[PDB]
DNA sequence: GGTAGACTCGGAC
DNA sequence: GTCCGAGTCTAC
């Protein structure tokens, strides 16, 4: 799921788990657990804690318990569900949090690719994976000035810059390509080559693109006409990623 | 100390 | 058998 979908998960999951107390934690793929590194310690420490809140940072979910925070990343295909302990698990279920009321929070992923870290709440923001995370794209902390300062300091492409979690939190490949199209900027442009005007426009389109999604021109549209000018959309590799752009609209 | 490479995984190709 | 996404860790 991308950032907007993670926000939807945050908002929908919270009422389904708030105030429930963890009775057991069952782990079927220990490698998902990144901290404590021992999955048995991860399970043991969560037992007895009640779920108090659920926040989002970038694409991370932060489950707030009594003492601890569980920080979860679903990557491309991870999913959460709340269901009865009496019913069979869905395929590819890797971690289950069992509550005292006979319900469960289940994490599944066909790709078996996500991560979980647990720390004392007061520590979570200063440990991986949250440490160093950049500002929320929809926050005033993500400003044209912040974007410009990062851009002038790097030799990297503008796409690489936007994909950098330290620059802006959880702005995915799809929204990078869409935002750059809407701003009229080629993804392979050196970040330092952008004018103040281009930076301002880019920031504006990033906020609009992700704001609209929480409330496609190019992504996956290679070979099809641009919706704005009719030129075939192209796909190349930029910053190690599939990259979609209109070679007329973007400069 | 900025930046690229290694590392996870399995469905699609 | 290879490709590919995110984000952390490793190493230059
Ligand atoms: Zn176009």
């Amino acid at each position: 799921p991308e950032l907007p979908e993670v926000e939807t998960i945050r908002r929908t999951l919270l009422p389904l788990i708030v105030g429930k107390t963890i009775e057991d934690v069952r782990i079927f793929w220990p490698n998902i657990i990144r901290h404590p590194r021992d999955s048995e310690a991860f399970a043991a420490r969560m037992i007895g804690q009640t779920v108090r809140g659920l926040e989002r940072r970038g694409k991370f979910l932060k489950f707030l318990l009594d003492r601890d925070a569980l920080i979860s990343h679903l990557r491309m295909e991870g999913r959460y569900a709340v269901a009865s302990a009496l019913e069979p698990l869905e395929p590819h279920t890797h971690v289950v949090f069992c509550f005292t009321d006979g319900s469960e929070l289940r994490y599944r992923d066909v790709r078996k690719f996500g991560t979980m870290h647990v720390y004392a709440k007061e520590e979570a923001d200063r440990r991986p994976p949250l440490a160093e995370l950049g500002p929320e794209p929809l926050s005033p902390a993500f400003s044209p000035a912040v974007l410009a300062e990062r851009a002038v300091k790097t030799k990297r492409s503008v796409k690489a810059l936007l994909l950098d979690c330290t620059v802006v939190a959880g702005f995915g490949n799809i929204y990078v390509d869409e935002s750059l199209f809407r701003a009229g900027i080629l993804p392979g442009r050196p970040a330092a080559s952008l004018s103040s005007k281009e930076i301002e426009r880019l920031h504006e389109e990033m906020v609009a693109t992700i704001g609209e999604a929480v409330m496609l021109y190019v992504y996956g549209r290679q070979g099809n006409p641009c919706k704005r000018c009719g030129t075939p959309i192209e796909k190349t590799v930029v910053a190690g990623r599939g990259t979609h752009y209109c070679p007329r609209c973007q400069r």
